This record gives C-alpha cells, structure tokens and sequence, in this order.
C-alpha cells in the first residue's frame, strides 16, 4: 500500500514533485528524502501511467542521466535499451547536455536532455 498522497501503478508507487521547481540533484535529494528516486521508465505502460499524472504545460526530470559520451545510465541501475525509450524526434542528438525531462509538445509526450541545472518540477518512484 502507497504512502499518501503516493499513486500506485503495480509494483511502484510515484510522486509528482510540483510544489516547485528545483535541479537535478536537488529533485533527486528531494525523491531520496522520501526513501525513494527520480523514476526510472522501463515500458510503454509506465510512460502513460506517468503523462497522464503530468501536466501538460510543464516538464518533469526523470532518473535518466548521460554517464558517458552518449551513455544513457539509469539511477538504480537498471539497463537501458534504446527500444524501450520515448525521445522526442532529434533527441538526445542536438546537444551533450546529460539530464532529461518528460515534457509535451503538441505532437505528445516525450523525452528531451537539458542542463541538470535547469529548474523543474519531476517524478518519485519507490516500490510498493
């Protein structure tokens, strides 16, 4: 059972973090604080679980961070397979940037990278 105010979806419960908008690692301290992390997307059904939670004017980070030169890691390390992801069209391609946000344009939901630094709100996830 979820604790308040968490949304269960199967094994994992998810927080929106919309109170206000912070960085990266300051999201993350915030999903840690609550025992729990920036989501990790690992199928077509948790991608629609999480956009239909989200607001369609905002973007939210997830636990999605380029380790390397193009190395996309997982924060809980779980692997990562291209198949599996949901990139806008010419993401992470434009740019080197290394964090990544869920966001909605008007051809729908998807990923794009942007700086780390960059202010957003962003999704927990903890298991259930």
């Amino acid at each position: 059972s979820c604790p308040k105010d968490w949304k269960p979806f199967v094994s994992h419960c998810y927080f929106i973090l919309n109170d206000s908008k912070a960085s990266w690692n300051e999201s993350e301290e915030k999903c840690s604080h609550m025992g729990a992390h920036l989501v990790v997307i690992h199928s077509q059904a948790e991608q629609d679980f999480i956009t239909s939670n989200l607001n369609t004017s905002a973007g939210y980070f997830i636990g999605l961070l380029d380790a390397g030169q193009r190395q996309w890691r997982w924060i809980d390390q779980t692997p990562y397979n291209k198949s599996a992801t949901f990139w806008h069209k010419g993401e992470p391609n434009q740019d080197w940037e290394r964090c990544v946000i869920i966001n909605h344009k008007t051809t729908g939901w998807g990923w794009n990278d942007i700086p780390c630094k960059d202010e957003h709100n962003s999704v927990c996830q903890v298991k259930k």
